[PDB]
């Protein structure tokens, strides 16, 4: 079992109020808590699409292994695109617990995804609205929960996208979303630096 010293670092550094005690952070993707279709690898960072991706109804998401602590105040995660697969049907955000995993963030009640082949964001519903620029293998995407204001906002390499919800409920786990094939993701829950610059961010706060 890894120490994972610089992880546990980061993670205090950046929410020095969270008692993991009682709340603990999410530091890797679910076993459990995903759809049939997903496939884990890399101490469960790496995200794998491996179904048929016929039709939407072959969405597949994943959830962390824990919810947002409120203690964070502010929130971030990253998602490494390492291959946008066929058609690049990929979608990062937050779910609620036991929202429906057999489709993409942001379709469902209480779900939240910024989609990387049309760049659109989705608000608790299957219809999107434009709010940012695609992406695709190679990007960077970013999630940050302001657990203050109650909004959310992405970010692609670095730089910040507008806010994408706001009123947000509480308990949320982030989650990704695949549904072609040969699509594969890495997240970054605090591993590794952040390519968005969270700490300036959290300045103003």
């Amino acid at each position: 079992n890894e120490q994972e010293k610089e992880l546990q670092r980061r993670l205090k550094r950046l929410y020095p109020a969270v008692d993991e005690q009682e709340t603990p952070l999410p530091r890797s993707w679910s076993p459990k808590d995903k759809f049939s279709y997903i496939g884990l690898s890399q101490n469960n960072l790496r995200v794998h699409y491996k179904g048929h991706g016929k039709t939407p109804k072959d969405a597949a998401s994943v959830r962390a292994t824990h919810p947002i602590p409120a203690a964070c105040g502010i929130y971030y995660f990253e998602v490494k695109i390492v291959s946008k697969g066929r058609d690049g049907y990929m979608g990062i955000g937050l779910s609620a617990q036991g929202v429906n995993m057999n489709r993409l963030p942001g379709w469902d009640k209480h779900s939240y995804g910024y989609h990387g082949d049309d760049g659109h964001s989705f608000c608790s519903s299957g219809t999107g609205q434009p709010y940012g620029p695609t992406f695709t293998t190679g990007d960077v995407i970013g999630c940050c929960v302001n657990l203050i204001n109650n909004t959310c906002f992405y970010t692609k390499n670095g730089h910040s996208l507008g806010i994408a919800f706001t009123d947000l409920p509480p308990n949320l786990y982030p989650t990704v979303g695949l549904q072609t094939p040969g699509e594969v993701v890495d997240a970054n829950f605090g591993q590794h630096p952040f390519v968005f610059d969270i700490e300036d961010y959290m300045r103003e706060w």
